[PDB]
């Protein structure tokens, strides 16, 4: 199974600066990475998942399998052991850092939703060929 592989370009996000303040993202960082729109290729093996997302020269890989644990990267470099659960055939979900993390493909179009609190960061990123 591959349904989320592909690579996509965030079009849109809500919320970035805040978020990222409150995850302790350098302030500089923030600055530079607030207006990219970064680039992140997700190859799906059923439930084997690798993914990258790029914003500039900042190059994060991560891997998983659904339902065992894995350790991921996240933007500060911090790794956190958690697991990612399917959600319905078109959902990734997991909690990282109190941080609810909600993953939704839908034909093209990857919504992505990080929660921290009260702290709703929502990316829409759009499929950019093959
Ligand atoms: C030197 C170039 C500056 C690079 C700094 C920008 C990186 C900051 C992270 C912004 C991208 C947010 C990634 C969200 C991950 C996700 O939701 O899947
Ligand atoms: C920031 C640490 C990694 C995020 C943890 C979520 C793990 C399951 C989802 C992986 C696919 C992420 C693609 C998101 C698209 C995007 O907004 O850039």
């Amino acid at each position: 199974g591959s349904s989320f592989s592909g690579k996509y370009q965030l079009q849109s996000q809500e919320n970035f600066e805040a978020f990222m303040k409150a995850i302790g993202l350098p302030e500089e960082l923030i600055q530079k990475g607030k207006d990219i729109k970064g680039v992140s290729e997700i190859v799906q093996n059923g439930k084997h998942f690798k993914f990258t997302i790029t914003a500039g020269s900042k190059v994060i890989q991560n891997e998983f399998t659904v339902g065992e644990e894995c350790e991921l990267e996240t933007m500060t470099g911090e790794k956190v052991k958690t697991v990612v659960q399917l959600e319905g055939d078109n959902k990734l979900v997991t909690t990282f850092k109190n941080i609810k993390s909600v993953t939704e493909l839908n034909g093209d179009i990857i919504t992505n939703t990080m929660t921290l609190g009260d702290i709703v960061f929502k990316r829409i990123s759009k499929r950019i060929g093959t």
